[PDB]
């Protein structure tokens, strides 16, 4: 098992359901399932992006696969080794100042599950 670093792609957002960022990766050998999930609320698959320059500005989000299914710990997308797959962070905030927003998410690979943390630092404008 070896997992290349997943790549974060910014989006060019304030609508409920709007794309905030994406995570793309190549499925390793011997892996049949991959999840990318936030850990703000791990049980319900919710993340919290925070503005690095302003504590008081956050965006709640969920991460979905290419069929729009929310990803959770130990429950991701079924995949084939060597395919490229993309996950999308979608705004779940009801009711956004431009800046740089941060969160940490997790990537799980079903080989047993192997986990790797992923830092997210993205422009949202």
């Amino acid at each position: 098992f070896f997992a290349p670093e997943p790549q974060i792609q910014p989006s060019f957002v304030g609508k409920e359901g709007g794309l905030l960022f994406s995570v793309s990766l190549t499925v390793p050998e011997n892996v049949s399932q991959v999840t990318v999930y936030p850990v703000y609320d791990e049980d319900y698959g919710l993340g919290r992006l925070v503005n690095t320059a302003d504590d008081s500005q956050s965006i709640i989000y969920q991460i979905v696969d290419d069929k729009g299914r929310k990803m959770l710990k130990d429950h991701g997308a079924e995949v084939t080794p060597n395919q490229q797959i993309t996950f999308r962070a979608l705004n779940y905030t009801s009711g956004i100042p431009p800046g740089i927003y941060n969160d940490q998410v997790m990537v799980g690979y079903y080989v047993n599950w192997q986990y790797k943390s992923l830092d997210v630092n993205v422009n949202i404008e």
